[PDB]
């Protein structure tokens, strides 16, 4: 029993930390095989990132310029190159503890573990969910950039998220492992911000039906709904629209609890109509959108990696 | 920017983790330099959890009895021990990957991470408090025993529970790493409770500075209160009491944010009194309890 924030075990990932440091600018980068990932603007000076011009800003680097520290023993950069907003710096060893792993860019909705760096040094590690506006609500300081997010599939290391940078509003935003941002962000000090987010349903579902398979089930009710009728619903309460693929996804734990999909739909729509009455679901007093249905389930059955 | 319930990383622990199997009963065990740790009720049968008699169920046990298995590979039991409610048992191999570590007990309050393991295998890492009644609202299926949760403050690994059973409210007990309780529990299948709980003030006052320093002050009032006046009030919303020494501990957040301990007090006093108004801190619509004063330093 019990339901937790729970993270990936990230031991594959801190044999991977590295501090990349280019002239002022300390940061983390992850070294898999022969290769350094790291955010691109660790190459700027303060009034560079007011409008880098990343090709000019790298064309006057050479390797000596990046000083990779990979625990206490420096890695000597033979090469560099950019690929969209991560900066690849070949490094003359290859990583011995490279675990399994592929680059996998995420959708809204999908959950990763952050390992949060400072100086190539892993500090925590917890869960976070790619917002439906792409940005993380995440925790993070100043020399954090470049800390990963990933997931683990098996015995496979699954990359999904470098971190770039904070917004205004204290979210995080950052790109996958191929340098390509998440949302319509830009890796320069210019006026950005955060859209207007949204719940997302698909996750507040899986997370009432591990409520119920933890013993609360004071939310359910005799009713259900139409998914254009509970659709409606979730407009009217910013809520991303529920669909037949979320319901199919969500049709083991609707098997397992012997609650319908769209009759925990009916629950949900009165608890977005209603609110929670002084009453809270596993400890909470909000509905919880950062677990998906698989990470329910693999909570709630052990799987281990 | 940003506070998130944050884990130490794990590696340090995974590479610690093995699976003990006595008999019919598999569960994990902490191999540590040449010794697997793991709960001595590993040597317990159907007949044997209600007045299990250990001393006597361990005499009869051989080194050959515990197969422990690391990774795809076999360990030798050389010897075996039991200190207070933990299994001790020697192997032939000192683990390779043993970090630097120690073993700290800690008190209610206290915060540590457990790296969840099922078959000697690692699944999860998530943050918990040690409870005022002396039980952690974990995440545990069975086969979980032998989980550890642990700190990581300066490289060293300070580990101080060891996870041993679920009690009926679904909440959990274990021990330290010498095998003792946390609690009045006992590794029996006897009737047994979780005492009433009450929520950790001085983390609860902790994280009201963690909302602060973040640049949320919604709660803040003209206000102050004597530490009695404080624990009257704050005692009939179960909550501990709030000590002097709690007081002291606040003292580097109070210097920080500008905010007196007292002053942070008649905040957290008015928002039992009028709940959070539709409002959030930190992103909780409840009053966190499982931060202490040194983790939302650490963190911030
Ligand atoms: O290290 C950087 N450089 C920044 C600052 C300048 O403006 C930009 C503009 C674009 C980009 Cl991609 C990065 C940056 C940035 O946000 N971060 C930080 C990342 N995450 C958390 C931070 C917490 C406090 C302070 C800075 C943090
Ligand atoms: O593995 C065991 N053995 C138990 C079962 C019998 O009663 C006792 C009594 C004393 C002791 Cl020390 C252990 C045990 C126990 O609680 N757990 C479990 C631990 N944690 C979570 C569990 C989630 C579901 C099921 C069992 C879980
Ligand atoms: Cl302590």
């Amino acid at each position: 029993s019990g339901f937790r924030k729970m993270a990936f075990p990230s031991g594959k990932v801190e044999g991977c930390m590295v501090q990349v440091t280019c002239g002022t600018t300390t940061l983390n980068g992850l070294w898999l095989d022969d290769v350094v990932y790291c955010p691109r603007h660790v190459i700027c000076t303060s009034e560079d990132m007011l409008n880098p011009n990343y090709e000019d800003l790298l064309i006057r680097k050479s390797n000596h310029n990046f000083l990779v520290q990979a625990g206490n023993v420096q890695l000597r950069v033979i090469g560099h190159s950019m690929q969209n907003c991560v900066l690849k710096l070949k490094v003359d060893t290859a990583n011995p503890k490279t675990p399994k792993y592929k680059f996998v860019r995420i959708q809204p909705g999908q959950t990763f573990s952050v390992l949060a760096c400072y100086n190539g040094s892993p500090s925590g590690v917890y869960q976070c969910a790619m917002r439906p506006n792409f940005t993380i609500k995440g925790s993070f300081l100043n020399g954090s950039c470049g800390s990963v997010g990933f997931n683990i599939d098996y015995d496979c290391v699954s990359f999904c998220y470098m971190h770039h940078m904070e917004l205004p509003t204290g979210v995080h935003a950052g790109t996958d492992l191929e340098g390509n941002f998440y949302g319509p962000f830009v890796d320069r000090q210019t006026a950005q911000a955060a859209g207007t987010d949204t719940t997302i349903t698909v996750n507040v579902l899986a997370w009432l039906y591990a409520a119920v398979i933890n013993g609360d089930r004071w939310f359910l009710n005799r009713f259900t709904t139409t998914l254009n009728d509970f659709n409606l619903v979730a407009m009217k309460y910013n809520y991303e629209p529920l669909t037949q693929d979320h319901v199919d996804i969500l049709g083991p734990l609707s098997a397992q609890t012997g609650i319908a999909v769209l009759d925990m739909c009916a629950s949900l729509k009165e608890l977005l109509q209603n609110g929670m009455n002084g009453r809270t679901i596993l400890g909470s007093a909000l509905l919880e959108d950062e677990f998906t249905p698989f990470d329910v389930v693999r909570q709630c059955s052990g799987v281990t990696f």
